[PDB]
């Protein structure tokens, strides 16, 4: 018989609560911006302007009483703590001696980072991505990059999630020496320096909090009071849609690997592994960790780093220590966590680590079978070929020959099969190796016909510099072009070449190219045919599956081909 309470939406923060507290309007150090709590604090204001208010209130979630307290006149605040994320129908009841009266139910959101409060994400996928019935044992992975939401305009709801088993989210940085990030730009370095304020060196952080959790995506229903936004709330909603999908944070990559070279000291590995455990406890939708150190022994972005004696053993120790930590998380949560790594596949990278030893701790190695040639120099070659191409000289495939200046090759040529064969020769099990496909080309200009030593093969020519182009054509950085740009502006609908380009295919290498003889523009890439060849090779050798880099650059053709090739 008191008056039933009426809920004051606005003084109750629109009924948006959360276990994780996230700064939304400011940017500072990671430990200042992100605070995970075991209990969310819930504060709901209600009023009883007519009749009598009663003495006590009870708050119910789905019919279960979760809080109680005293009615305070015509407006009352119920404050309490709650440990379980979800969406609940809340009623508030007011009671006295003459009876109790309940409010109408209202939905309350209690966010947690497994997405338990979120409906399955609504997808917006290009319908060129087709449907397949691939064996669910086969890895079909891709990388999604955090910055793809800026000029590339490629968001989580654009991914063809039903054709993926693993999404690798690139990239999570490690606080410490990171001068290589300046090659991306000063704002990107500054973002990392801001994130690491108040954070110990060797701990992980989020590089761009705006893209990870602050930015409102209207396609995901985000609003002002949504407690978790950004890419991460979308990946939480994607996991609600596809609960068997593995989403794994990738630490490192080309510009973010400089801290790994300090892991020869165990104290820094210990700091790092602890920080990864804290990161996975904070962002519960992640299913493991991918380590992308480029590269133990050196040969990455920082020319002055790399210890070929001590980096391999440090890498193996890091994989052992990560697996010990992840087994602790499995015991605490009842979940399974995976440990993986993307690795270089030149002979010079593979010789610097004993992968037979490291891989006993790992679920998968993502073999980076791409970037063998590129616009960093003027030497054309197939960047992601399976086998040795027609352009290679006598003795170059195996490495016992000499170059066109008479200088001895130092090891086997850069092809995907030379790298796979060296990993298998070490003792790495085939069923843990995942072979890489490129969803982009690399390219040059100035490869004119008079530079070719073999006039049917422009990979025997010589370039004058990097491919240039607009972002409209998929050229975000000189020398690199998205596959979907190559298909729209170089291949055309018949795949034979448009806009002055002709398509070619090295049937021995398994490698496509497009060449404009007028501008000497040449691009090396992966296409439907080379990807089918990679699938056949993975089937033949019993590999774990395929992965691609990076998903925003595909128009569906490459992922469709990965499925067709593994069928
Ligand atoms: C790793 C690779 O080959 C792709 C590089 C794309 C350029 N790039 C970044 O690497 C990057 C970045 N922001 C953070 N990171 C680590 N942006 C904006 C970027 O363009
Ligand atoms: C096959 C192998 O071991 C490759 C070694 C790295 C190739 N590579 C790059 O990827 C690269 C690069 N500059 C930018 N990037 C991304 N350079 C000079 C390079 O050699």
């Amino acid at each position: 018989a008191p008056t039933a309470p009426s809920i004051d939406m606005y003084g109750s923060n629109n009924l948006q609560f959360s276990k994780i507290e996230l700064a939304m309007e400011t940017t500072s150090g990671y430990n200042d911006m992100v605070k995970y709590h075991e209990l969310a604090k819930i504060k709901v204001k209600f009023n009883q302007w007519s009749g009598t208010s009663g003495d006590t209130y009870n708050v119910y979630f789905d019919g279960v009483k979760v809080a109680t307290g005293a009615i305070t006149g015509s407006q009352t605040t119920a404050s309490f703590e709650y440990g379980q994320g979800g969406l609940y129908q809340m009623e508030i009841e007011a009671c006295d001696a003459t009876g109790c009266s309940k409010s109408a139910p209202v939905e309350i959101t209690i966010a947690d980072t497994d997405g338990s409060h979120l409906k399955p994400l609504t997808m917006n996928v290009d319908p060129n991505n087709k449907s397949y019935n691939t064996d669910p044992s086969i890895v079909m992975g891709t990388y999604f990059v955090e910055w793809g939401i800026y000029g590339r305009d490629y968001t989580v709801d654009n991914m063809p999630v039903d054709n993926l088993t693993h999404i690798l989210y690139g990239f999570i940085p490690i606080c410490g020496p990171n001068e290589s990030v300046k090659s991306v730009g000063g704002n990107s370095f500054n973002a990392l320096q801001t994130a690491c304020r108040g954070v110990n060196d060797y701990e992980v952080v989020i590089h761009d909090p705006w893209a990870a959790y602050q930015k409102s995506f209207p396609q995901a229903g985000h609003e002002y009071s949504t407690p978790i936004k950004g890419n991460y709330a979308m990946l939480m909603a994607l996991k609600q849609r596809n609960p068997d999908l593995k989403i794994i944070p990738s630490i490192g990559g080309w510009t973010l690997s400089d801290p790994f070279y300090d892991f020869v000291d165990k104290k820094n590995r210990d700091t790092f592994v602890a920080s990864v455990k804290k990161f996975l406890k904070t962002w519960k939708f992640y299913d493991g960790v991918d380590i992308d150190w480029e590269f133990p022994g050196g040969g990455g972005a920082a020319a002055d780093k790399g210890d070929p004696v001590n980096d391999g053993p440090a890498y193996i120790a890091l994989m052992r220590e990560l697996r010990v930590m992840l087994d602790e998380l499995e015991a605490e949560t009842g979940r399974t966590y995976e440990l993986t790594s993307a690795i270089g596949v030149g002979y010079d990278k593979i010789e610097d680590v004993d992968y037979a030893d490291a891989v006993q701790y790992m679920d998968y190695i993502f073999a980076m079978t791409y970037d063998f040639y590129g616009g960093w120099n003027n030497v054309p070659g197939h960047q992601t070929a399976l086998y040795c191409g027609s352009f290679m000289r006598p003795g170059q495939c195996d490495g016992g020959g000499v170059d066109e200046n008479g200088e001895p090759y130092k090891g086997p040529a850069y092809t995907a099969d030379n790298g796979i064969q060296l990993l298998l020769a070490q003792g790495v099990p085939a069923n843990k190796l995942v072979l890489g496909t490129a969803m982009y080309g690399r390219g040059w200009e100035g490869v004119t016909p008079d530079t070719l030593t073999d006039p049917n093969d422009p990979m025997t020519g010589t370039a004058t510099g990097k491919l240039k182009g607009s972002t409209a054509q998929g050229v975000w950085e000189d020398g690199v072009i998205d596959y979907k740009g190559i298909k729209s502006f170089m291949l055309g609908a018949n795949n034979t070449g448009i806009n002055g380009f002709e398509y070619g295919y090295d049937a021995q290498a398994e490698a496509p190219w497009v060449w404009n003889r007028s501008t000497g523009e040449l691009i090396t890439f992966d296409d439907h045919r080379s990807v089918l060849a990679k699938g056949n090779y993975a089937k033949s050798l019993g590999l774990a599956g395929l992965f691609s880099w990076e998903i925003d650059a595909d128009n569906g053709d490459i992922l469709n081909a990965m499925h067709e090739g593994m069928a």
